[PDB]
C-alpha cells in the first residue's frame, strides 16, 4: 500500500536461488492482482546485518548498466529486502560447467568485454566491487551476463585512489590483488586484478579443480590457518601467478597477465581491456 515498495505479502515465495555473505536470494513472484500475471524477480533478504544490506541497496539504487543486475525496488518490514530482476541461467559458476560443449572462446570473450564494461561503469561511478568472481556474474542468457551481487561494493571519496577497508572478513582472498592482502586498500585497479582471476574462472569453465583457491592452495600448502595469506602474499612476491589455462590462446593470456602486474598502477584499466578483447573478435 506504499505502490512505489514491493509488498511482502505478495513476494509468493517459489525457491532459494543462492546465499552470500549476510544474505540470501529467493525467486519469488511478485502477485499482487492474485490472478498470476505478475513477474517473476529475486529477492535478498538477511539470512535466518540490517546496515550492510541497506548499504548495498543504495549502491544498486544508483547503478544502470546493460551488464549490471537491475534493481527493482525495496521490501520494507527495520527489515528490508533488496527486489532484482531473475536471471534464469544463474550465475557463471553454476552455468559454465554445464554448458562447455555450448560455450565456445569466442562467447567466452563476449562475456569478458560484457563484464569488463560493467566493471567499467561501476568504476566511473567511484565504486569498488571488491568480490569479483564468476559466482557473482549472473547469465541472462547465452549471449549475455551480468555483474549481480554488490554485498562487499564500496564508494571511493571523489579524488582519492583508494578505499581502506576495516572490516576485512568476509574478502575472498584468492581474488584479491597484493595492496588488498598486504593494506587493506582497494583501487579500482584493484578490481581489475579480480577481473584476471574471474577470466581465468571463465576459460576454465569454472571447474572446481581449477579454481583460484584450489590452485593458490597447491602453490602454497593447504594447512597454514592464519599464515595463508602471508604465504600467498609471498607467492606472489616471487612473481608467481595462476598458469594458462589449456586452450587459452596466448593472445588472451597476455591481456590476463596485464591485470596481475604486482603495482596497481602498473595494470591495465577496464577500457583497454574491453579494446584488448575487442580485437580479438571477429
Ligand atoms: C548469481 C547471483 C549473485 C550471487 N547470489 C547470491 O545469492 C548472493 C547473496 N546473498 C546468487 C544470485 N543468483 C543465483 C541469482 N539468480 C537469478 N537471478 C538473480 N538475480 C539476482 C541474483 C540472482
Amino acid at each position: 500500500v506504499d505502490p512505489t515498495h514491493f509488498e511482502k505479502r505478495f513476494l509468493k515465495r517459489i525457491r532459494d536461488l543462492g546465499e552470500g555473505h549476510f544474505g540470501k536470494v529467493e525467486l519469488c513472484r511478485y502477485d499482487p492482482e492474485g490472478d498470476n500475471t505478475g513477474e517473476q524477480v529475486a529477492v535478498k533478504s538477511l539470512k535466518p546485518h540490517i546496515a550492510d544490506l541497506k548499504k548495498e541497496i543504495e549502491i544498486l539504487r544508483n547503478l544502470y548498466h546493460e551488464n549490471i543486475v537491475k534493481y527493482k525496488g525495496i521490501c520494507t518490514e527495520n527489515g528490508i529486502k533488496l527486489i532484482m530482476e531473475f536471471l534464469p541461467s544463474g550465475s557463471l559458476k553454476e552455468y559454465l560447467p554445464k554448458n562447455k560443449n555450448k560455450i565456445n572462446l569466442k562467447q567466452q570473450l563476449k562475456y569478458a568485454v560484457q563484464i569488463c564494461k560493467g566493471m567499467d561503469y561501476l568504476g566511473s561511478r567511484q565504486y569498488v566491487h571488491r568480490d569479483l568472481a564468476a559466482r557473482n556474474v549472473l547469465v541472462e542468457s547465452e549471449h549475455q551476463v551480468k555483474i549481480g551481487d554488490f554485498g562487499l561494493t564500496k564508494a571511493i571519496e571523489t579524488d582519492k585512489e583508494y578505499y581502506t577497508v576495516k572490516d576485512d572478513r568476509d574478502s575472498p582472498v584468492f581474488w584479491y590483488a597484493p595492496e588488498c592482502l598486504m593494506q587493506s586498500k582497494f583501487y579500482i585497479a584493484s578490481d581489475v586484478w579480480s577481473f584476471g582471476v574471474t577470466l581465468h574462472e571463465l576459460l576454465t569453465y569454472c571447474d572446481s579443480d581449477s579454481s583460484p583457491m584450489a590452485l593458490f592452495l597447491k602453490m602454497i600448502g593447504p594447512t597454514h590457518g592464519q599464515m595463508t595469506v602471508t604465504r600467498l602474499v609471498n607467492t606472489l612476491k616471487e612473481g608467481k601467478r595462476l598458469p594458462c589455462p589449456p586452450n587459452c590462446p596466448d593472445e588472451v593470456y597476455q591481456l590476463m597477465r596485464k591485470c596481475w602486474e604486482f603495482q596497481p598502477s602498473n595494470r591495465t584499466s577496464f577500457q583497454n581491456l574491453i579494446e584488448g578483447f575487442e580485437a580479438l573478435l571477429k
